[PDB]
C-alpha cells in the first residue's frame, strides 16, 4: 500500500507514519510517500489510495504542492478505493468534508469515515494505527 501525505510541520506527517505503523501491525507492508515525491503513475497502480494534508488558509487543501497533485489524479481515480486523513487546529473539519466530498464527486469510493486529528496526535496516537489497521483490513 501507499500513504501520500503533505505536512507544514510534521503533524500530518506523524499521523502518516502511525497510520503506516497500523498496516504493518497488520501484516501487510506500505510506503509512506511525501507529496513533493510522490510517482502518480505508480500512485495510481494501487488498490486503495491512502492521502493526507492538513487544513491550510482557509479550511482548504494546501495550495502549492496537496491541491496541485489532487487536481492531477482527479481525473484517473473514478471507482479507486481512497482513505482520507489529515492534522488540523483551530475548525472542526470543514477542509476534510470538503475533501470527502470532492473524492466522491471524481468517482471515487471513500472507504471509511476520514480520520482528522487535532495538531500533534499526542492521545490520539492510537486512533491513527487503528484506522491504518482498517484499512489494511479491506
Ligand atoms: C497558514 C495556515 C492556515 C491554517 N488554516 C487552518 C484552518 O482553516 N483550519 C484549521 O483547523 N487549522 C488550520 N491551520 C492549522 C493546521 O491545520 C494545524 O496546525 C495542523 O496541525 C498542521 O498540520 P501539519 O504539520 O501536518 O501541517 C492552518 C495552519 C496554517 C499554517
Amino acid at each position: 500500500m501507499k500513504i501520500v501525505y503533505w505536512s507544514g510541520t510534521g503533524n500530518t506527517e506523524k499521523m502518516a507514519e502511525l497510520i503506516a505503523k497500523g498496516i504493518i501491525e497488520s501484516g501487510k507492508d506500505v510506503n509512506t510517500i511525501n507529496v513533493s515525491d510522490v510517482n502518480i503513475d505508480e500512485l495510481l497502480n494501487e488498490d486503495i489510495l491512502i492521502l493526507g494534508c492538513s487544513a491550510m488558509t482557509d479550511e482548504v487543501l494546501e495550495e502549492s504542492e496537496f491541491e496541485p497533485f489532487i487536481e492531477e489524479i482527479s481525473t484517473k481515480i473514478s471507482g479507486k478505493k481512497v482513505a482520507l486523513f489529515g492534522s488540523y487546529g483551530w475548525g472542526d473539519g470543514k477542509w476534510m468534508r470538503d475533501f470527502e466530498e470532492r473524492m466522491n464527486g471524481y468517482g471515487c469510493v471513500v472507504v471509511e469515515t476520514p480520520l482528522i486529528v487535532q495538531n500533534e496526535p499526542d492521545e490520539a496516537e492510537q486512533d491513527c494505527i487503528e484506522f491504518g489497521k482498517k484499512i489494511a483490513n479491506i
